[PDB]
């Protein structure tokens, strides 16, 4: 079904926003 | 389908609060 | 599909783990 | 279903990322 690719895709674009908040978090502490 | 829509739910529930807490962690580090 | 239902499965497991991270991390920040 | 599987690899790889960005940075914190 598209519905349930669509989903992935919605899923997918929550872990890249993660990611970034971690690129952000990671700076903050210096790493 | 239901059952994969219950999970598919489930899984962007958790991701807004995944989302949510490493926001509040930035806001935190940035003070 | 059962295949599909089985993967959000292990994705939402993924995320608990996830979720277990950050509660240590902010006792580490003392949050 | 060869599309979804392919979304079901990404999406695993990311969490699999994320979960080890969050025990480098508990590592990390810990020191
Ligand atoms: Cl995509
Ligand atoms: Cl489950």
């Amino acid at each position: 079904m598209k519905q349930i690719e669509d989903k992935g895709e919605e899923i997918l674009s929550k872990l890249y926003h993660i990611e970034n908040e971690l690129a952000r978090i990671k700076k903050l502490l210096g790493e």
